[PDB]
This record gives structure tokens, sequence and C-alpha cells, in this order.
């Protein structure tokens, strides 16, 4: 059971206006002071699209950064330091993306689209970071489209972009990077590679102390499946992990690539505590307080960095890839 | 909700009597018949040791032996096809091992040894499979001590055995073996592994359709991640686990090394299913019907094994291993 946060009577006034669910958690270390507090307040932010998903572009992505930057004002009010948005979050989802509309309306650049720098005054106005997950044009490379998250300083300078390394059957060609910001170490586990603990492992051996999983996901399996996989990489990984999904039932036609989107954002710690969910209808913004150095009281018990042997793994994962690989199979 | 199996009258009559927990639960494909069903039923043992810690080594071997054929009749008579025991199931645990008394006396062979051997009678006499966690003296290479499972045949051969991959701060050197059944590929995840979420994968890519995860574990933090680590292993690995820790408050002193153990042993299945844990106090047997083809009704929606870029992932992790790894980590 989580202390829930005293957030400002302002907060709760606005959000309430707004018509948005609030709530407000905190991960503290053990009342005992044996290390330093190194805290960090996050914000996830969960929604429907405002617009039918027909509506003309330019007004439902517009009418999405006017609705992001009501909540993103409340969460500023709270001491938010870093927030992200949900999954292609100026745009319907579809379970598909092909180069055809209305795709390649809505895709943007990640350097200087509109978004981004929508998102560069957002952060410099309220001195938040702000990861913003688009759908990216890279016009550089032939126009390919990718599914892209944008990190964006406090300083409202763009610190560079991640991709979604884990694709259903475009698959990201930029690896595990990690994101040095003022108020930690963060990464952007992209969707469904919330289903892949190698791409979580990664992240984490690569710094992060947060990784953001923004998801777009629908159904009764998957469902089943959210509250437990952000909150076993957090515990695998000893970091906070934080899972967006959006709300909803507006969507593309099922036809475009021939759908009830569950809410449920969520942060689980190293030490597997986790908050409640937000709602699985409503708007939401669930603020969170991160000491970043709870690692360190899990360290205390066990370092599964330390035990890990990941140079044994790379050798046999390299074994286990080859085309003539015969498994280790004992038989009678 | 899973639904719980009819055992029969003269189980729960004999479960009773020896004065154990017997619960029996089903995992099973969509009702409509897609695909051939692949039948296993499996079997969980928790228990307390019978004796007080310093009871003589012989005495509790022997006590241990006689209670577990008491259960693993109870086991036939439910068909049980495969059981696994506890960690060290023939001794008291200490959270360490030394190469002195008791450890020492303890040990056996693993090949040959009175528990292999009494192993090796069961498992003929009910055509069964028995895996067996236990303390190996290695004569072959100076007499060192391992924490080793032996997998016996239904048929009363021994098929092999499997080392402890994962040490709290002895590492197991026999990389990731499966053994092939009559009644489906097993693999055994020994105690603090299930924390490793690579030590599950390499299991899976091997073959595994059940991963056991026999262990000894003590304290809240422990049980808070009981129900997570081998849930989410089933899940990212599409395979079924079996999670069992023992019993009782009964151990060897604390200042041999300078205890509670929590029972809850349960069963996770590829879909996220899971069985409700036997008790946190008394002995038990969880008998658990599995489809080992409900992993393609899984299949329909997601194949992690496809979309894993494992290839990719070796790389990443061999890079990252280097002594001179400087991580991919992007700055203002």
């Amino acid at each position: 059971e989580l202390r829930k946060l005293d957030l400002p009577r302002e907060a709760f006034e606005a959000a309430s206006r707004e018509d948005f669910e609030l709530q407000g958690y905190a991960f503290e270390a053990a009342e005992e002071q044996l290390r330093r507090p190194r805290i960090v307040h996050v914000g996830l932010v969960q929604n429907r699209i405002p617009l039918p998903a027909n509506a003309p572009v330019a007004e439902q992505v517009s009418a999405l950064h006017r609705r992001i930057k009501a909540i993103v004002e409340v969460a500023a009010m709270c001491g938010v330091n870093i927030i992200c948005f949900q999954e292609a979050w100026t745009m319907p989802f579809a379970f598909c993306t092909r180069e055809k509309l209305p795709w390649t309306e809505f895709a943007e650049s990640a350097e200087d689209g509109p978004t981004t720098r929508f998102c560069q005054k957002l952060a410099k106005n309220h001195d938040m970071v702000v990861v913003s997950p688009i759908l990216e044009r890279d016009s550089e490379h032939g126009d390919v489209l990718w599914n892209t998250a944008v990190v964006i300083s406090n300083s409202g300078a763009v610190l560079g972009k991640t991709r979604k390394n884990h694709i259903p059957r475009m698959e990201g060609n930029l690896g595990h990077p990690v994101f040095q910001t003022q108020f930690g170490r963060i990464a952007v586990n992209i969707c469904y590679g919330r289903h892949h603990p190698l791409n979580w492992l990664m992240y984490s051996i690569n710094g992060a102390e947060i990784i953001f999983n923004p998801s777009a996901t629908i159904g009764a399996l998957s469902e089943s499946l959210w509250p437990i996989e952000a909150r076993n990489a957090a515990i695998a990984n000893h970091c906070f992990t934080c899972a967006i999904n959006r709300v909803g039932t507006e969507h593309f036609p099922n036809e475009f690539c021939s759908g009830y989107f569950y809410g449920s954002s969520y942060v689980a710690a190293p030490d597997s505590s986790r908050t409640p969910g937000l709602s699985r209808s409503r708007d939401g913004l669930l603020v969170a307080k991160l000491d970043l150095n709870l690692c360190q009281q899990v360290n205390d018990v066990w370092n599964f960095k330390m035990t890990g042997r990941y140079e044994m793994y790379a050798r046999e994962l390299a074994e286990a890839v080859k085309s003539n690989y015969s498994p280790t199979i004992v038989k009678e």
C-alpha cells in the first residue's frame, strides 16, 4: 500500500474541470536515511482521441496538442519533472502501418515537426523533460516510417530519439539508447517491446534508471499480461518502469489493416511494489514520486547485475542463433 | 479461474491420512479442438523436514525419502507423469554451502548416490519422471560441491543432471540442458536462477516445454517477488513454469553461515493463467494437467521467438560485457 501524495487542491480542481483522473503515489526508501534521496516526480498521461478517427489530421493533431497542454499544466502544479505520453499519442491507432494515407499525413519529422516543436515549448515552459512517442517520417532515408519516441530536455532542446525494437507479426535500427537528463537516466521501451525481457535488459545495462513503456494495445489477452510484464522488468533490472496505454473505443476502421483500449497505466518499482492502475476508460494523469536510489536498498539484499553472467549468455545466445544450431538436449 | 480436477477419492483420503494438502487444476485449450491435445500431468511437492536440523544425516535423509514416497504414491493415483521436489529436498537448508560439516555428509553422487537410486525405484514403480534437486559431491572433479538436479526417466534410467547457474552474493558449468522425456521436454531453473530472465530464456531456446523452479527461499521481499517472476517467465517464453518452495521453520542454525519458508508452490501457463498457490505452512502436492500444445493457441496471437531478434541481442550483449564498454548514452 503506497503512500498517496497530497497533491495540491489546484491540481485536483483543474483535473475535475478538464475531465481527467488525477492520482499521486510515493515510492520512498526505508525511514532510516542510510543513503541520499534521489527524488524525481514522473507523470504518465493516458487519453482518448478528442475527435473522430476520420477528422482532418491538422485538427486531430492540434486538438491532441491542446489536450496534452491542459494535462501537463496540472502535472507542473504537482512538480512533475519527467512526463511521458502514450504510444502514437497524436493519432488514432491501427494495428498496422503502411506507406499510404492516413499514416503518411500523420507522420512527422522527429527533429523539427510540429509535435516536437510543441513539446520543446511545453518542456521549456514547465522545466519538464517530455517523452513524445510519434509516427516518424525519416526524410534523410527515403521517407520510411518508424514508430519513434523523441526525448525533449527541460531546457527545450531535443536530446534525441529511440525507435520501436520489436514489431508483432519496420524493426528499430537504433539499438538501446539511454538519455541522461537532469532528473535521471531514462529510456523508452515502445509498445510490444514490453513482451521482450532482453529489450528491457539492454536499456538497464546501458544505464536507464526509468524505463517508460508507451503502448497502444487491446483485448483480453493483452490486459491479462499487462500487470505482469512491466512489473517483472522493474524487478529483474532493479529499476522503475512506467506502463502507459491509451483509452477509448475510437480507432481507424479495421478495414484499413485487414478496438477497445483499456488504460490502466501504472508505475512499478525495483522492490516489486507498484501503483494502482489509472482508469480503464477515463483520460488520466498518474504522478509518481520516485527515489532513484531505492535500487541501492534492494541491492543490500540481491544484485542481479553482479550475478547475471552476461558474458556467458552472450556466448550461449550467439551459438544458439547459428543456422546449424542443434540445441543442448538430453535423451535416454 | 481454472477448472479444478476431480481427483480420486482415494487420493484425498490418503492426503488427509498423511497430513498434506492436495490440489488439482487444468490448463486446457479453447473448447474448439483445432489442434491435438498434448496432455501431461505434473506434480509439485513442497514439505518441511521431518526431523530436527541436528538429527543424524542417515535418519534425516531416509525420513525424507519415506515422506516423499507417501506423497508420490498419491501423485500416482492422480495420474502424475512428471514430479518435481523442492530445492535440496533431502536436507535442512542454509543460505550458504561450505566444504565442511554438515554439508559434506549430506552431499551425494548425482549418478548413483542413495537419493538418486531411491528416485530410480520410485520412477520405475509409478511410470513417472522424477526431478530430484540435491547437493552433489562431484568425485571425478576434486569432491567439489554443486547445487544439482538429477532427472530420472519413467523407465528408472538416469537421464542426466543440471546445475544451479545463478548464485547470490559454485556457479553452474553445464549450460542450459533440456531433457527430452516421454511426457515432454523439461528443464530445471534452480532456486535464485528464477531472478534471471536470461536463464529461463536459454532453457526455452534449447526446447523446454516445462521449466521447473525448485527453490528454498525466505523473507518478505522474496515472497513479494514470488508471484511475478516465474509467472512472467511462462509468458515471455510461451511455456509452462512450476514454482516450488519448501515450508516450515526448521533450519540449520544461522551461525553455520554467519528462517521461515513460505511454500506457495504454483504452476504458471503461457496464457498468463496460474494455479492458486499451495499453503504457506503445510506439506502439499499440486497436480496440474497441462496441454503442452497451449503455446500453439497463444502463437495465433503473438510469437515472441519469431520477433525476439536474438542475433541482435547476442551482438549487443557481447559489446556490453567488454572491459572498455562505454554505454549507449545521449546527453545535451
